[PDB]
């Protein structure tokens, strides 16, 4: 039989220290192609090892298609091929788009659903998985209004470091219990709470909305250092601002409470992804 492997690379949709992401075409269909830098080869190996262990399939997880290694004259070329989401990342989407109650809840409940799916061990099934770099750039928006979680290059399984702006206090103060898988779930819940803040700001109530800002925009520089983050999060124990206008809206009042239960200094006090889902299903 003929095994069609040609992918036409059409448009670069992302370039960074990680490498590049391209919109590509296989057999008439859009795919996304991540081409890894030499600097980030271990992220390709980790995501490939995970998908060789468990073929994750969930509506709120970016859909895997292929991992390809190709021999070149003097180098190895590493590609990850996934489903393509033309609306782009949640980070991108929130820059100009505002939300209503239904769209805001649908976004955040879809993220919580993908995250609970990663976290929960299924017997017979899948190992428990923690993501370790959850943020709005690692979430894609689908045409149906739900999102999906991307980038398992730092993921850990149980049966590069995270983006510093989103690091939990125990990562910044190096107290994290590294031999305990639950520690890594609790670092993802902290980062989830920051994403929930970023999205809620863009939900309109009584004619008011906040501009898009990243977490801690008002207290750290761009590309904040590890020390900049530690002083804010660990020493001063700052948390993102909840605007007064949220307390006139029942949805944003409930979301403020939720985000505050993702941000406890004590990791074991934070809500679980399953409890976040249940709370979101009871809002509105
Ligand atoms: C090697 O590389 C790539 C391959 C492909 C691809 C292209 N056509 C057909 C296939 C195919 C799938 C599955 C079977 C099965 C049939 C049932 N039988 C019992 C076991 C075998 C055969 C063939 C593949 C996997 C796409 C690629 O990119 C999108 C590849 O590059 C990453
Ligand atoms: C990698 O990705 C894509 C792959 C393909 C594709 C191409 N040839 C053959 C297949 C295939 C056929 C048959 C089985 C068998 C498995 C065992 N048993 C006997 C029942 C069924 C498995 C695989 C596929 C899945 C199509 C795709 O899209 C249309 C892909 O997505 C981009
Ligand atoms: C986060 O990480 C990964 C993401 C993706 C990925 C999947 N679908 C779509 C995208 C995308 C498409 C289009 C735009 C732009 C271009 C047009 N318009 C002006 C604004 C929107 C942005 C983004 C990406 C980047 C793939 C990955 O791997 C193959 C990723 O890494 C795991």
């Amino acid at each position: 039989r003929t095994v069609a492997r040609d992918i036409t690379l059409l448009e670069c949709v992302g370039k960074g220290r990680y490498g590049e992401v391209w919109r590509g075409s296989w057999q008439g269909e859009n795919v996304a192609v991540k081409i890894f830098s030499s600097r980030d080869e271990k992220s390709w190996f980790r995501e490939t090892e995970l998908y060789n262990t468990v073929m994750l399939r969930h509506e709120n997880i970016l859909g895997f298609i292929a991992s390809d290694m190709t021999s070149r004259h003097s180098s190895t070329q590493l590609w990850l091929i996934t489903h393509y989401h033309e609306m782009g990342s949640l980070y991108d989407y929130l820059q100009l788009t505002t939300l209503d109650t239904v769209s805001c809840l649908r976004i955040v409940l879809s993220i919580a659903s993908g995250l609970a799916h990663l976290h929960i061990e299924i017997f017979g099934g899948k190992p428990a998985i923690a993501h370790r770099d959850l943020k709005s750039k690692n979430i894609l928006v689908k045409k149906n209004g739900q999102c999906c979680i991307a980038d398992l290059g730092l993921a850990v399984m149980h049966s590069r470091v995270g983006t510093k702006r989103y690091m939990a206090p125990e990562v910044l103060d190096e107290t994290i219990q590294v031999d305990c898988f639950d520690s890594y779930k609790r670092v993802d819940i902290w980062a989830f709470g920051l994403v929930l803040w970023e999205v809620a700001r863009r939900m309109v109530s009584n004619g008011i909305v906040e501009d898009y800002k990243p977490p801690f925009y008002d207290v750290v520089p761009n590309d904040p250092s590890f020390e900049d983050m530690r002083k804010v999060v660990c020493v001063d124990q700052q948390r993102p601002n909840i605007p007064n206008r949220w307390f006139s809206d029942p949805t944003l009042t409930s979301l403020a409470k939720l985000m505050k239960e993702c941000w406890y200094q004590n990791p074991s006090a934070r809500l679980t992804a399953l409890r976040i889902k249940k709370t979101l299903t009871k809002i509105d």
